[PDB]
């Protein structure tokens, strides 16, 4: 593959964090400051002019999110993190659902059809994209030879919306809109070219 | 949580890395040197004196390991990655199986009775490890609170032999054991504490 695939299989396949009921310490409009309940603190930020989060000092966020260069501890020993979107309420549903991802590679469909489990109610379009591609990379292949290294996703909402993403790129950071109810989500859909 | 915690939780959050059908270029008995089809080259260490794999050069494999370090390009422009133990023959299971992992968080049983999914014949008991715990943190949050810090997980298998390791410590490299048959293990449960 050439180096921006190779880039691209390093993102997706080097984790990401995920918080639960962080408390937001300052919301910059653009950038916030939280402290997770480990006592490490996340400074994130929004460069979508769509989705920049509003919360105030003291309310509760979660966190499910990708790191953008490498944790550092301070001199008073606080561990900070460096991270990007990922942001939401911390509404959570009464048992997990799961996102089944359908998915055909080089035209086929595959008969692996599961998909990963979350118990929040709102999850950002950048956490769907991670753990999309997440999949995508572990279980087919994308981005692991010169075969597979475009396609998109798709998620089409019970109301006809949808999002989507080309897997030949980055995840458009830049653009993503606001947060959704994963509970309206109708199908998430995938294919794999190259 | 204290330091060796965070340590722990950046280490099962960092996700890994997964090939397939990988070129062994040379075994040094201890260390290994893999072409993987992507390209890149997989430099992977055995510091265990009970697991050492002997494939020899030309031979194919497969990786499902962790990084050490950060991957570097070469000036020619190869891609090198530095990885631990995770090399496996590239037998295949004709469909996917489950391993469920039976979960107890403070004395009561999670009624999230699922896990991962794999096709390979084979597993490194270090990958066994990596994806039990990455599932305990994402999902039952370990590490992530002073009060999941440590436990275990134990698999058993048809045979009555287990497999075992301590959560409040890294897993045990020096003394990893060789990959073992997952269509043979019975049960995997864990418990977590603080």
């Amino acid at each position: 593959t050439n180096d921006n695939i190779k880039d691209l299989l390093d993102w997706y396949s080097s984790g990401s964090d995920t918080f639960t009921n962080s408390e937001v310490l300052d919301n910059s409009l653009g950038s916030m400051r939280i402290k997770n309940t480990d006592g490490s603190i996340s400074l994130i930020i929004f460069p979508s002019p769509y989705y920049s989060p509003a919360f105030t000092k003291g309310e509760k966020v979660d966190l499910n999110t990708k790191r953008t260069k490498k944790s550092q501890h301070t001199s008073e020993g606080t561990y900070i993190h460096f991270q990007i979107s990922g942001v939401t309420n911390t509404e959570k549903l009464p048992t997990p659902i799961e996102l089944p991802l359908k998915v055909k590679v080089h035209g086929k469909d595959s008969p692996l059809k599961y998909g990963p489990k979350f118990d929040k109610k709102q999850l950002a379009i950048s956490t769907l994209d991670f753990e999309i591609r997440h999949q995508l990379t572990q279980i087919h292949g994308l981005y692991r030879s010169s075969d597979k290294t475009g396609g998109y996703w798709k998620i089409t909402m019970n109301d006809g919306s949808t999002y989507q993403s080309d897997l030949s790129k980055k995840f458009e950071y830049n653009t993503e809109k606001p947060p959704i109810n994963i509970d309206e989500i109708k199908t998430i859909e995938a294919e794999i070219n190259g």
